[PDB]
């Protein structure tokens, strides 16, 4: 009977000693095993295994634990989404385009890329340590385990199209955004004036126009009654506001937002680009950069550094 002893780990913080039988695989040990994200469910254990750590699943109370304080989530299935996606991401390209870690295109990336852009632009913390210790890797350009983590934290496998303002929904979820506040008004010349407070999330993401600005002077939105209503921010307390709306053609003005993204495509079939405001605009997609002085497109997304905004409408 043949042995070597190895490190398992969820977290790869913690590790747990253990002795595997070399005659059997990884599998009928530990379930699903992990060796520097390839899947040794199914090898035999090797020599040159010796002292080496093994992610596996959850699954016994103390790793479950572990997890949850690491990742912030109690699914089970959590690891596994992740160690596949990463067994991918190891292998795609992290070029400096613009000074900010992109993605060359691969597997239906160009959401992630955008949304990888996208963070760099904006001010937020990841509470779950994994999260906040792999985006700060990212941004240096080791963005392996950051993709593969926003895989797994969404529910989408490797090649599989993404939506960016439902990818950044989920992220934003695991940030600091608690204490972000927003109040708005809606104002009908015949049901009167309705105020409104929301926290979180609900307070920097906005379905149906792209224009910050169009927000604070009143956008037209139907009343219960028949009239049009005008719907207006009052208040902003926030580090960054993301205005989201269907595609559709806009121009994007230099140094009047952060950054945008803009999709081409359909539900089926589609790519996303990103465009950022430094001394001029950039188009950032993927690996491939282009300027310009204007930009005209599909944008469906455009973000705005906040910090305290108030309403002088009376
Ligand atoms: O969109 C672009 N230019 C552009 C410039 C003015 C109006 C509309 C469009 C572009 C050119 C080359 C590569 C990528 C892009 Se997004
Ligand atoms: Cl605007
Ligand atoms: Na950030
Ligand atoms: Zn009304």
């Amino acid at each position: 009977v043949r042995t070597i002893k190895v490190f398992t780990t969820v977290d790869n913080i913690n590790l747990h000693t253990q002795v595997v039988d070399m005659s059997m695989t990884y599998g009928q040990q530990f379930g699903p095993t992990y060796l520097d994200g390839a899947d040794v469910t199914k090898i035999k254990p090797h020599n040159s295994h010796e002292g080496k750590t093994f992610y596996v699943l959850p699954n016994d109370d103390t790793l479950r634990v572990e997890a949850f304080e690491y990742y912030h989530t109690t699914d089970p299935s959590f690891l596994g989404r992740y160690m596949s996606a990463l067994n991918h991401t190891k292998k795609w390209k992290y070029p400096q385009v613009n000074g900010l870690t992109s993605i060359k295109w691969a597997d239906n990336n160009s959401y992630l890329a955008t949304a990888l852009l996208t963070l760099q632009q904006i001010e937020l913390k990841f509470n779950p340590p994994a999260l906040q210790d792999a985006y700060y890797r990212a941004r240096a350009g080791e963005a392996a385990n950051f993709c593969a983590l926003i895989l797994a934290y969404c529910n989408k496998t490797v090649g599989e199209l993404g939506d960016v303002r439902e990818t950044m929904s989920y992220l934003f979820q695991h940030a600091n955004l608690d204490s972000c506040k927003r109040v708005l008004n809606v104002v009908c010349k015949t049901c009167g004036q309705q105020q409104t407070t929301l926290k979180g999330v609900e307070a920097v993401m906005y379905m149906g126009t792209l224009s910050y600005e169009q927000f604070k002077k009143g956008v037209q939105i139907p009343c219960t009654c028949g009239k049009q209503a005008t719907k207006y921010l009052v208040q902003q307390e926030s580090p960054f506001v993301m205005m989201s709306a269907p595609p559709a053609q806009y121009e994007l003005k230099h140094g009047t937002f952060t950054c945008a993204s803009e999709y081409t495509g359909n539900y089926q079939c589609g790519h996303y680009k990103h465009i950022t405001s430094k001394e001029t605009l950039y188009c950032i997609d993927g690996a491939l950069l282009t300027k310009s002085s204007e930009y005209k497109g599909p944008i469906t997304d455009v973000f705005y550094k906040e910090n305290s905004y108030t309403t002088t409408i009376k």
